């Protein structure tokens, strides 16, 4: 009697820069134009959808219950039960995983998930009087360092992580620049055959002097393929430093959501829907933080058993590029050299909003497969973490 | 074939006042002193446990992935999986629904679940230079409040929720004290029976230049019962004012944490497990936000219908005191004036660390139920929701 | 014995935007840069100067002892005594006054004075751990406002005292702007003929790419004759308000030094010296702190009686234009309607960096005097007081 | 034509402890409380008092014009002008000699001059959103080291200069200790035999609960004369360190001040006047910033000569207590380690409110010394100055 879930819809927010256009516009009012486009094309009755399950890796300042928010601002009833998901950058993936359960459960019929994430507006960090020295120079930390990108237990950034996985399966400096420069020239390729407009929700910001409405990605076209071996490693200054800004994903603020359905809701509504598919399964892992670049390797064949298909069976895989280092280490393990591997590019051009990240790809996977292919999202988490789901697009039942 | 999910051991750190004896102890470090504990009462093996989910609704500064630092503070292994939870007050309930469900879709054997808070240790925010004005007056948000304690919709504190709840349902001034005089109460009654010293978990705090053992709630004792008559409304200061600090819970530091497993797991490993009992069902459900205080009464139906177990066969409630107006309210609405509800105290005495109260009431209930019993523990939630748990006690599987 | 003191030099930097070209320039920076031009154009060997005074009104985070680091970075001598003078907007020419003491006592021959403010350097202030809250919103207040530009005694801007004395004196709202357009266009063709070419000493700013030279005011082109009339009233918001951003002095960043001497120095060194002029008067003077606006209508009287002068006889006057309604006030209470007071515009278009201002008037004054001519310069502070100066401009002895 | 100064008036606060008893009272309303008594003594009525000059070396977070508040807290006049004076250190007797030469000059008959610091009070600083990276960490700065105690050319604390004046001159731990501890034992001996009575100016704090007046100073009972001899060292902790806690000044609140008069008023009111005294002479001297501690060596010769007497001819001097290794170093080089020098204790047991030591010394001195007798009050500033002041007591004329 455990059920299957179906993703009837996905849409997600144009991927905007750091300090750029999302700057005024919260990471909620971003969830909600990306819900309100989700259900819109879900062809689903809205009184159907019992819960909103949104990512949200940096909830400082966000207000009370962030997910909450996003299904308010969606015009979403309040009885609509909700809830803020984070396994960091995996939040996204994790939070469609946990409205699929409900389906998979019998528990709900109709559920929202997705991520949501706005970088620009999270904050530093003053301690309360308690926690103050009565004198002498006050360290505050950034929101951004502190809680997303230092690991806890080896006390330096993300970046580092990946230097350590870098050496380990020997990836230099020019195989991730090339890697980085591919991912910038796919994005650039997809923008020009508008393979993103089906899947985008523009977001209409607003201001004292205008009224903006934002539809395009922000970075993709930021490729000097000149500058990339010219600039500097930006966490190990060494002598054997390979990670730069270059190859690295940026910061961003972005929102993604999805629809998902019991058979029964997808028979009756979403037969003909363009990101039809079925969640085949899902799967977790993890092993020492610092290797968190290569999680992804062990929660992928996890993924692969529970869907009973072989890696050969996946027409297109969407790994998260939270570095070119990461995806070069897991195409070796996995034998993934001439797979279709982020065939669209990845966060190193098209962004990384953390807690959206996740159901992003998973928006952007579903939109360039052939019926009855199968899908993976992998998506790899700070403290050694990785989640993967397997996905069957479907044209019906 | 939906498998059925067992509670093989619980426990939880003291309840320490806000500024005080957890100040220097993060939430995740208070996290893995109930996760040792429950692991350690358990029985079951520790490489059983495949992951750890922590409620936690104030993150700030906490660090990266909060509930990976609890399991690795408590000496799991790092191929443990983790999730921070945000459901607001409901956070450590759903944590430990959220692990039940790995367990009834057979993707694990064996899970810890609970709650964690540190409210003491919640910073303030300052936003980044391009959310900051050119020059003029600044408001610093504390954090407590814009994230914990404050409505997004109707911009006020959950207390003018709580106002709203006692004119509604006619719950007086001297009803609230009434309630708040017997939390006391059964709470020192409880304290001088030393009936929490199984579920309790002692901290070790390492102090300036020797190290405290914390063993005993703080607050409790802290009843002035001829003042409680004239203490000013907290809240509302128009004169229909009538919640106060001694009629409303605490803020305070501390965690919660029980682990799970299948019926294989419990069988070989839990027989005879003090805290042992069956997850028969759990509910979530929402309304408007002002009625947050009233969400438990459309849960509690939901639940009960799920358990096939009627109001009268629950032999102990344990509903969260976020306000003594919300425990006569929902006493009112669900008839449940001569029930057995939170016989030992509850928040209003014994202290709400947000994120932890969900599985600390939950504890609590565990250990206050005879072989065969059925309980109900139940939590509102800020956003206008709520979370409750049915639960039958058991001497063996 | 009483002897008399002569200035021999006259140099500023120009004055910058708030948040323009100077924010990487401290204070003490710009005040060396205006030194050292008029310690080389004074004639004298750098070795006879002994002190160095100057007015900074904000000195929140400009380090220890700021006319210290004005004479150091100016390369004057360790032997070179140095106090900061915060008499609020009459900072700078108090200086020139009490250095002026120093030379009219006998107890010295050469003393550079002036003045030097850096508004966007201004810190906000964050109260240490005993008088902060326990939690809860924090108030920061800017300094700007709250060292700055907020009388203590009647609680509101020094926007408000100029509203009031704009009322008494009836000055409405278009002869305030028309006052305004005047200073605009008087400046506009000062700097249109280059007038300021003489006074100014540019400043080199090292940036991370490149070194730029700034020698020209930011400000004085920013006139939108048909956008003052229709600007809201900036300070008082109940209908009746007449004071906007643009009939008002902005805040700036700048900085003004003048060498002084003894007869005995300027025959040996200074004879027919561009700046040459002996002080033949000062005077200080206060009244109501709400009536800062008209102190100098009280100052001025007696710094004439002490120089024995006629209002007729002074050639040229340079108020400062921390108001157009200021100007206008002192223009009918003095009867100067017809006289030549700031023929090369103000504070409204020139800027008011407050600490420099006061020596900023004066050195603009001595380049626009021909021999034998007496000028004055006056300038209002908040608190209620003002400071007046009576030049003689000469061409030897 | 220069006339001469009288001291007529000498009063201070008590000094508090940092975060001590004036926590809630401002710099300006300690200047007030001394201000309101100085006036009181000085038998002076006060309409002929046309001029107020306060020393105030934080002046971050006090408001406009903190001389000025001082003034108009104390009663006096807007008529009243004032100033505040930022020589570091020597603020307050600087503040003295600058309103004696308002004398000198024949431009006033009676002026008010000293200082207040509440250092409890002063402020950290927030940089402006243009001074702010655009992520990662942001240190904020005390304001008691960055303006106060931090060297701007070394960039060392206060207390690195007194180290290396320590080693140059050879003066032991052993050595300062001794002197700390007989500035104690003599602070003990003058609080025995009430020898402060007459100077003090009891302060009045509201708080909320009732009214405390303070009428005694803090940190001279806490000497433990075994405890000394095993302090760390405060500022070289390196193992070479010499100057601790408990040899050198504490931080500390509080004000003080003194009225002046002409030969002409003096007569008329101030025959008899407990603390007459004559201004025989003053002087400021400057040498290398690291060099502070000495200077006073190279102010006191000067002062002296301007007062055409010999060092013998001093019954009693007043060196400002900064640090232990201060006074040994000058008593050295000025061969005056025999004669009567802090008889009844310093800052080292009786505290530095930066603003008014220079005027707290003053007044001290005034109160211990003979009719006819030469006192000298010096003072060494940061930034590598000092201020030495030249009296003389007398009974009359």
């Amino acid at each position: 009697e455990i059920q299957e879930a179906y993703i009837l819809s996905g849409a997600r927010t144009p991927t905007a820069k750091f300090n750029g256009s999302f700057v005024s516009v919260s990471a909620p009012e971003l969830g909600a134009v990306a819900i309100k486009s989700a259900v819109s094309k879900s062809g689903v009755p809205v009184e159907k959808i019992t819960d909103v399950y949104m990512g949200n890796v940096l909830q400082g300042a966000v207000g009370q219950a962030p997910a909450r928010q996003a299904s308010m601002f969606a015009g979403l009833s309040p009885t609509v039960e909700s809830m803020t998901v984070n396994k960091v950058c995996a939040s996204g993936l994790k939070a469609v995983a946990l409205a699929a359960q409900n389906i998979q459960l019998g528990l709900a019929e109709a559920q929202v998930a997705g991520g949501m994430e706005n970088m620009s507006r999270v904050p530093y960090y003053l301690p309360r009087s308690t926690q103050l020295p009565p004198f002498g120079e006050i360290k505050l930390q950034d929101g951004l360092i502190q809680d997303g990108l230092w690991d806890v237990y080896n006390q330096f950034h993300m970046g580092i992580c990946a230097e350590k996985t870098a050496k380990k399966y020997e990836i230099s400096r020019e195989e991730q620049d090339q890697y980085a420069i591919q991912s910038y020239q796919r994005a650039q390729a997809a923008w020009k055959e508008n393979k993103f407009a089906e899947e985008i929700a523009p977001v209409t910001v607003k201001g004292k002097k205008g009224e903006t409405v934002v539809e395009r990605d922000e970075g993709y076209e930021n490729l000097r393929i000149d500058k990339m071996a010219t600039l500097k490693p930006a966490f190990l200054r060494d002598g054997t430093g390979t990670v730069t800004a270059g190859n690295a994903s940026t910061m961003n603020d972005g929102a993604s959501a999805l629809v998902l359905g019991s058979k029964a809701i997808a028979r009756e509504f979403a037969q003909g829907n363009r990101a039809l598919a079925r969640i085949v399964s899902t799967a977790d892992a993890a092993i020492d933080p610092v290797d968190f670049p290569v999680a992804p390797a062990k929660a992928v064949p996890i993924a692969l058993e529970r869907a009973g298909i072989t890696k050969d069976q996946v027409a297109v895989w969407e790994f998260n590029e939270a570095f070119a280092a990461v995806i070069k280490a897991n195409e070796k393990i996995l034998g993934l050299q001439n797979a279709r591997v982020n065939p669209l590019g990845g966060a190193i051009s098209l962004g990384h909003a953390l807690g959206s990240s996740g159901s992003r790809i998973l928006v952007t996977l579903l939109h360039q497969l052939q019926p009855g292919e199968y899908g993976v999202a992998a998506i790899c988490n700070g403290g050694g973490a990785a989640t993967a789901m397997v996905v069957q697009k479907l044209d019906r039942v």
